[PDB]
């Protein structure tokens, strides 16, 4: 067992193993709040996630059980992964704060781009870590939703981990998302992907929405109205009828691309989800040629997910949360 120190954080006592040095805040919200810190024990920078009221609601047990399961299954080098996870507590009866420790890369996408034109190799290099990365993700059967420049953390090396920082944020929701469909097909993400990548390419964003509905227009203007086929999978004539108050040849946001960046994001931003290039067909695509390793572009082991179909008490959330705490062996 670490001896811990104790110090005042976003507004609260994080109580951390001496290990965890220079701990400055980064992000903060009611689900909890992180910190940049450094670890002298790895000698590695890392980002210190303190969950807020960890075990305050069934919501919030099973929301911390759900992270701390997701983090421990995440083994790819372009996923964020649970380097460390610490409680103070030294007994399930005393447990109370769930505190993750993850690699800190340093910079998140918008830092490196700063709303700037990359390069088509850079952009190569960029999207072909998000693809790898949620291969490997969508491989255990996990769906990000929330794929965004702010929740890519790249280092110096342009190094890439997807993570997810919730504790602009509408720009990169795949439309059946902000349309609360409930049936997520993985290319949710890929959507993100595409609107990234766009992005990245152009250095403006693809769907400046400035609200749910400004949103909606501005996808509905760039891929078209919806086809025969996917206006066959919408049940509601009135829902059609709203549509059709609104293709276009990707060529004149993406000007000057390289047409296999074109191809690629054409084949990503596809209303129908359903007919979007998946993470495995995309990191196959002549666009990522460079470095595209059919051998190197990991699966994850299939992961438990039953959980997430469970309406248990808090105290079994918490208790499977310490379970998953104290069997941690960092990597
Ligand atoms: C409820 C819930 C469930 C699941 C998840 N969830 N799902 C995932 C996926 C596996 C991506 C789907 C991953 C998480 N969780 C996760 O990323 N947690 C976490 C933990 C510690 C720190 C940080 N934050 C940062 C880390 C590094 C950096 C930055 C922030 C910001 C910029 C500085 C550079 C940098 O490098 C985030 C989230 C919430
Ligand atoms: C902008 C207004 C039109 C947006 C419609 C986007 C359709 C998204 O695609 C849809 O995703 C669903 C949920 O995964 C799937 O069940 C559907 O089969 C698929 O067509
Ligand atoms: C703003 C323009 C968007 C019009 C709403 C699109 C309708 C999508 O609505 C979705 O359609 C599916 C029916 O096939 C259902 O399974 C989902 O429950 C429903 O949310």
């Amino acid at each position: 067992r670490p001896t811990f120190y104790r110090q005042e954080l976003n507004k609260t006592i994080w109580e951390v193993p001496e290990r965890y040095q220079n701990l400055s805040p980064v992000g903060s919200g009611a689900y909890g709040s992180v910190c940049a810190a450094f670890d002298t024990k790895t000698g590695l920078r890392v980002a210190v996630k303190k969950l807020s009221r960890p075990f305050q609601s069934i919501i919030h047990a099973k929301r911390t059980y759900r992270e701390l399961r997701l983090l421990k299954h995440m083994k790819h080098e372009n996923v964020i992964g649970l380097l460390d996870v610490f409680t103070p507590a030294r007994s399930l009866e005393e447990f109370n704060d769930v505190y993750l420790v993850t690699h800190l890369m340093g910079a998140d996408l918008n830092n490196i781009v700063k709303c700037q034109k990359l390069t088509d190799d850079h952009v190569q290099f960029l999207i072909y870590q998000i693809l790898r990365g949620l291969k490997y993700i969508h491989s255990a059967d996990i769906i990000h939703r929330d794929l965004k420049p702010s929740n890519l953390a790249v280092n110096e090396d342009c190094e890439l981990k997807i993570l997810d920082f919730g504790l602009a944020t509408r720009w990169y929701r795949a439309p059946e998302i902000m349309l609360n469909w409930m049936h997520y097909n993985q290319t949710v993400d890929i959507w993100s992907v595409g609107c990234i990548m766009a992005e990245l390419l152009t250095g403006r964003t693809l769907f400046p929405g400035t609200d749910h509905i400004d949103q909606l227009k501005l996808i509905l203007r760039l891929v078209g109205t919806p086809g025969a086929e996917l206006l066959k999978k919408i049940s509601s004539e009135s829902a059609r009828n709203y549509i059709q108050s609104l293709k276009m040849n990707f060529a004149n946001v993406f000007i000057g691309a390289n047409p296999l960046a074109v191809d690629l994001l054409e084949k990503m931003l596809v209303l129908d989800s359903d007919k979007r290039i998946t993470a495995a067909q995309a990191l196959a695509h002549a666009y990522f040629a460079q470095y595209h390793d059919p051998d190197d572009e990991p699966v994850a082991d299939p992961y438990d997910q039953s959980f997430e179909s469970r309406d248990l008490l808090i105290d079994e959330w918490k208790s499977l949360t310490y379970d998953e705490v104290i069997s941690f062996v960092p990597p």
